This record gives structure tokens, C-alpha cells and sequence, in this order.
């Protein structure tokens, strides 16, 4: 077999543009090929400029509706999303041109607030500005916008999420006030432009989540915060993205979400959504790949 990795790492100098060209005019005729037909013309121009500017700036930038196709595309190549078969129902945030963490963390504030839209989900992604060099990434350290912190207890065990244990002594390492409950919600950590990363709380309010039907809940936005985006040789290392949840197993149901009008991929809310997607007709690339968790391959600036 000659299975793919599924990963893609770090980079210390620009993509060759002997590798970029080739990458980038394969995807552009992508693009074009979704309109068939027509704008052979256009096809073409494009082809030209993209080649200038690579040429000239050792890099390119993709069009608004390049981008668009392009989170799309990358969707419907996710092997496993079962989302993926309604996936032009994708709203895009453009934040391409960010440059600082509070401007990523505000960024972030507002894919909150527009996904969650009071429990009635509704699946986006931002993309942050593309790798350059390597040494100026965007990332969010996360592995979801929303997931509660995990401790551990003198005995081995695990109080909160198991899985964040590592992540969560790197908050409280970061500075993070360690509260010590079940189900409280990790702060962001940020990474612009390649600098040690900050932490910023999430607002409370922006959190909703939903109470079991007793004692336990959960949150209702499912976000995964750290993959990165690849597109025509393009690498965009901070691209967080949220759909709905199955439902089938979310950690902590199926009637306490449905109670709270919180949206999960129930029979209606799948045919509903696919009929959507239907309406919206009126190596695999480009394609999500995991990365190295940061703080293994982070070089610390500051290191307070
Ligand atoms: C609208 C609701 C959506 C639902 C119900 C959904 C559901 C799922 C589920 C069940 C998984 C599989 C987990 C596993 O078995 O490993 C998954 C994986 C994934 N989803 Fe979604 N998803 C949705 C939206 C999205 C969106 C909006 C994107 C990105 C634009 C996306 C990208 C992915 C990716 C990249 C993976 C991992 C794929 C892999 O590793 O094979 N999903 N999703
Ligand atoms: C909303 O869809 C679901 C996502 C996650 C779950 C719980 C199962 N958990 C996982 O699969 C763990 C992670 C996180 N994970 C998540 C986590 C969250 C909160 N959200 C998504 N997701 C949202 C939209 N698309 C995917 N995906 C992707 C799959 N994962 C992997 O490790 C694969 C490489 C095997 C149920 C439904």
C-alpha cells in the first residue's frame, strides 16, 4: 500500500518555486474546470498573473472565490466528515489580512457568536493568513475553539476532558488561573506571525452549552481549532472550522440537545441540510491536514 501522510509539518524557508508553480496551476485549473465550459479566456489570464506574481513575490495570493472553492473542496476530500455531503452550506470568514493575536483572538469571537447563533448551528471557517517562510505562522494551539480543561488527580485519574491534560498544564504554565472543576472552558491560545503564543479567555457568553436530562453538559459548537489548509501549494496553518455534532457520542443527550433547540445531525436536520445543499446547485488537494501540536516544535522567544 502507499497510503499518504495525513500530516504536515512545519517548514523553515518558502515553498521552491519550482514546486509552488506546478501545485498552484494544477489547482487554478480546478477552479476553472468547476465552470466547464466557459471562461477558457479567463482561465488562462489567471494562469499568466499567478505565474508573474510567484515569479516576482515567490508566492501568490488566492481571489475571495478561489479561497471559497477552495475550503469547500477541501471539505468534500475529508475522508471521514460526515458532513461533508452538504458541503457548500460553509460560510467563509476572510481574515487573511490579520496581524496581531488580539486581532485573531477577536476574529475567533466572531466565528463564535455567527456558528453557535443561539443553538441554531450553522458550520464556517476562518482562514488566517498563509504561510510565508515558515517562521511567521498563524496557529491556534487549541485542538477545538471550545473544550474543557483536564487535571490531574493525585491518583492517576483524570478530573475534566482526559484528553487536554498536556494542553492544560501548558495554559496554567502560559499563566492560565487554574480553576479546578469539571467543565471548565480552556482559554485560546494564539499564535501571530510566528511569536510565542497569548492566552485570552473566552467570553462566557459566547460559550452555549447544554444541560443533560443529573449533572453533566457540554458545549454545543463543535470547532476543530488545529488543522491546516492546503490549496494549490498554499499552506494556511490557522484555518479553525465548526460544523454540528452527530450526537452518537460527544464526550459527556440526543433529547437534551433536541430540548435546547441545539442543532445535531438527526435524520431531519440531514435531510433538511442536503436539501440546502441541493438548492445551492441553482494526493488529494485541497485537502485539511493535521499538524505537529505547536509546543513540540515552538522556539520561545520570551519563555517568562
Ligand atoms: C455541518 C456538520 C458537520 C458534521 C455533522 C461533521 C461531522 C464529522 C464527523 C462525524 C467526523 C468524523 C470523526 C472521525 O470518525 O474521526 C468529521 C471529521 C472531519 N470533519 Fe466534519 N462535520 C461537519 C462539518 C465540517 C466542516 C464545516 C468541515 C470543514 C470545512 C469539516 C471537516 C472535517 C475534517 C477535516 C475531519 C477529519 C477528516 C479525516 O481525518 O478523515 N467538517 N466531521
Ligand atoms: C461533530 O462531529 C463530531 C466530532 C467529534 C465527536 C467525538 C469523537 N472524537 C473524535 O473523533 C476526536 C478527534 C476530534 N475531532 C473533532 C472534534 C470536534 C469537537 N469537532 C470535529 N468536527 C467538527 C466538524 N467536523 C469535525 N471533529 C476530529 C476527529 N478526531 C480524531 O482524533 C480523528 C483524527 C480520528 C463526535 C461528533
Amino acid at each position: 500500500m502507499n497510503p499518504k501522510s495525513l500530516t504536515r509539518g512545519p517548514r523553515d524557508k518558502p515553498t521552491p518555486l519550482e514546486e509552488l508553480l506546478p501545485h498552484a496551476i494544477e489547482f487554478i485549473n480546478q477552479y476553472y474546470g468547476s465552470f466547464k465550459e466557459a471562461k477558457i479566456e479567463e482561465h488562462l489570464a489567471r494562469l499568466e498573473a499567478v505565474t508573474k506574481e510567484i515569479e516576482t513575490t515567490g508566492t501568490y495570493q488566492l481571489t475571495l472565490d478561489e479561497l471559497i472553492f477552495a475550503t469547500k473542496m477541501a471539505w468534500r476530500n475529508a475522508p471521514r466528515c460526515i458532513g461533508r455531503i452538504q458541503w457548500s452550506n460553509l460560510q467563509v470568514f476572510d481574515a487573511r489580512n490579520c496581524s496581531t493575536a488580539q486581532e485573531m483572538f477577536q476574529h475567533i469571537c466572531r466565528h463564535i457568536l455567527y456558528a453557535t447563533n443561539n443553538g441554531n448551528i450553522r458550520s464556517a471557517i476562518t482562514v488566517f493568513p498563509q504561510r510565508s517562510d515558515g517562521k511567521h505562522d498563524f496557529r491556534l494551539w487549541n485542538s477545538q475553539l471550545i473544550r474543557y480543561a483536564g487535571y490531574q488527580m493525585p491518583d492517576g485519574t483524570i478530573r475534566g476532558d482526559a484528553a487536554t491534560l498536556e494542553f492544560t498544564q501548558l495554559c496554567i504554565d502560559l499563566g492560565w488561573k487554574p480553576r479546578y472543576g469539571r467543565f471548565d472552558v480552556l482559554p485560546l491560545v494564539l499564535q501571530a506571525d510566528g511569536q510565542d503564543p497569548e492566552v485570552f479567555e473566552i467570553p462566557p457568553d459566547l460559550v452555549l452549552e447544554v444541560t443533560m436530562e443529573l449533572g453533566l453538559k457540554w458545549y454545543a459548537l463543535p470547532a476543530v481549532a488545529n488543522m491546516l489548509l492546503e490549496v494549490g501549494g498554499l499552506e494556511f496553518p490557522a484555518c479553525p472550522f465548526n460544523g454540528w455534532y452527530m450526537g452518537t457520542e460527544i464526550g459527556v443527550v440526543l433529547h437534551s440537545f433536541q430540548k435546547q433547540n441545539v442543532t445535531i445531525m438527526d435524520h431531519h436536520t440531514a435531510s433538511e441540510s442536503f436539501m440546502k445543499h441541493m438548492q445551492n446547485e441553482y494526493v488529494l488537494s485541497p485537502f485539511y491536514y493535521y499538524q505537529i501540536e505547536p509546543w513540540k516544535t515552538h522556539i520561545w522567544q520570551n519563555e517568562h
